[PDB]
């Protein structure tokens, strides 16, 4: 769908807080590892992918962290649109779970977890799944964004 | 010079260390407040950014976090090569950037809590920022833009 949309939600792995960020139109994502589910830690995540792409509108459930006002106030700020309510909303569900995957395989490859969360990223954004010319999810959302600046 | 190319290094406010990337051909750029100026933490910041962007070569000064071997590592997994210390096109760029990025902190420094805030304040401002404010494309257009092409 449009450029501008992203879908965000929190998986646990370790006892740990995995905040996931995916780009519906082209299936990137972006994820870190949190101290805590709090709107604090997902405000800030938020204005840091913010300013990496242009984040319109981002689709969450109502978990207290995402309708906190803190993170009300950064949408605003960065003037994001806030929703709470084809496959959609469990492509979500997919990521989080396609990441734990990766996430498991690569996981005595790295001391930490955080380690491993953003090698499975790297490994699931450059991954090449279609046939020779074909784009990562990596190269799918430059080149959704820049087909959408002219 | 090329749409692989990354400038790294580490600059301080308010007794603080912030680690600031820039993409040399776009100007684009990604910083961060960092714990502490050790390879752990360099390197996280830069297998993150790797994940997110084409990072091929980082430039850095032989700072002890740069030339770690936790660095190193991290780099050789990524399939990033590395260079430690003219050409004009990449003279004193990163300089340039710490300074554009401190004087951005220092005008949005209020509107958020803590440093750390407003150090991506300033980051969303600098990506998004056009020359004049009108008109031409920003670093954050520019990079999707240089990459895009690449990809063809
Ligand atoms: O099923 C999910 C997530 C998972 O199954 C999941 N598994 N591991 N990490 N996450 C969901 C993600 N967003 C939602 C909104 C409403 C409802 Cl009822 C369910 C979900
Ligand atoms: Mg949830
Ligand atoms: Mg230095």
């Amino acid at each position: 769908c449009s450029p501008g949309i992203w879908q965000l939600d929190c998986t646990h792995l370790e006892g740990k807080v995995i905040l996931v960020a995916v780009h519906v139109a082209s299936g990137y994502i972006e994820a870190e590892v949190i101290p805590a589910e709090t709107g604090q830690e997902t405000a800030y995540f938020l204005l840091k992918l913010a300013g990496r792409w242009p984040v319109k509108t981002v689709h969450t459930d109502n978990g207290s962290n995402f309708t906190s006002t803190t993170v009300k106030a950064a949408c605003e700020w960065g003037g994001i649109k806030q929703e709470f309510g084809p496959q959609s909303q469990g492509v979500i569900e997919s990521m989080n779970k396609e990441l734990k995957k990766i996430i498991g395989q690569v996981r005595d490859q790295a001391e930490h977890l955080k380690t491993a969360v953003q090698m499975a990223v790297f490994i699931h954004n450059k991954k090449r799944k279609g046939g020779i010319g074909g784009y990562s999810a990596g190269e799918r959302i430059v080149d959704i964004i820049a087909t959408d600046i002219q």
